[PDB]
Order: structure tokens, then sequence, then C-alpha cells
């Protein structure tokens, strides 16, 4: 527990959860509630997220409805669906909006999956920074004298361990969600 390490864990721990997130919310074959998490509409003044002006709900295996309380909104959630890039068509009966999941062509299973594993990288990237940025305080350390050498290299092979341990959980989470998308 070389504060170090500690701040190691906690960033990529920190990072590997909004991977997990981001690969939660993407919008793929089946009906997720999920997916409008990030789907925003101006509402009296505040950007809001969908979900929190309506229940969301699945009902036909593949359909996810859209019901708010205030009417109105149904014309802004759809304006913002359609400004989104989804790939959804809102349907909308002016009571609630409904969001059918055609089966996939093997095309968008491609494109999510290769989205995916863009996502997967970026984090991947964030970890390599996280372990940079600490090796390098642990070298300003080392130059001052606080941590001998010996004591240096053991710290960096801790944190060397830490990188590849969440790269590989990493892959792991890419490989979950690939198995998602084309096991339909």
């Amino acid at each position: 527990v070389n504060p170090f390490i500690k701040e190691a864990k906690e960033k990529m721990k920190r990072t590997l959860e909004k991977i997990e997130d981001e690969l939660r919310k993407m919008r793929t074959g089946k009906p997720s509630p999920a997916i409008l998490e990030e789907i925003k509409v101006d509402y009296y003044g505040v950007p809001t997220p969908v979900n929190q002006l309506a229940t969301i709900s699945i009902s036909e295996e593949r359909t996810l409805v859209i019901k708010p309380w205030d009417k109105s909104v149904l014309s802004l959630i759809e304006k913002a669906i359609n400004a989104s890039d989804l790939g959804l068509n809102p349907i909308n009966d002016g009571n609630v909006i409904r969001l059918v999941f055609p089966s996939p062509t093997t095309e968008q299973r491609e494109k999510w999956v290769k989205k995916a594993k863009e996502i997967v990288e970026e984090g991947k990237i964030a970890i390599r920074n996280i372990r940079r940025e600490i090796l390098k305080k642990i070298k300003e350390d080392q130059k001052e004298g606080l941590i001998p050498e010996d004591d240096a290299k053991r710290l960096e092979n801790e944190i060397q361990k830490l990188t590849d341990e969440f790269i590989e959980k990493l892959d792991e989470v890419f490989e979950i969600k690939k198995e998602e998308i084309m096991e339909f």
C-alpha cells in the first residue's frame, strides 16, 4: 500500500467502471432502457436525460416503450432520438413512444463490435496514462532520495502488474460484449 499503488488501483478501477458503463449504454440488437440514459431533451430550461421524464419498459420482446407523464415531452423525445446516432425510429402514438429493435443485420453487429472495441481501446489508453503519471511520481521520489533504487523498482513492478491486470480486464469486457452482440 504505497500511496502510489493505492492511487493506481483507485484510478484504474474507476476507468474500468466507466468503460463497463459505456458498453452497458451502447445501442445493441436487443432493447435496453440503458441506451436512453444519454438521450437528453431540453425540458423547461434544463438538458434532461429521457429516463428522468418517463417510465421505460420492455413489452414486445423487441420493443422499448417510453411513457412520459408530461405528454408534451413526446415530441421532444422523438426529435432527440432522430438527432442521435442510435439508428432507431420513434413511433409516437401521442401517449407513448415506441422504439422497436428489428433483428440486427450482420453489418450492424460488425458495426457495434467495432464500436465496443474502440470504447475499450480508449479505456486501455487511459490505463496506460495512469501508469505513466504514477511512474514519474515514483521516479521523482526516487530522485530526491526518498525512495531508494531497490524500493523504486519493486514499486514500478507492482504498477506494471496492475496495468497488465487491468489491460487484461479490459480485453475481457470487450470479449464479453462481442459475445453479447454476436450471440444475438
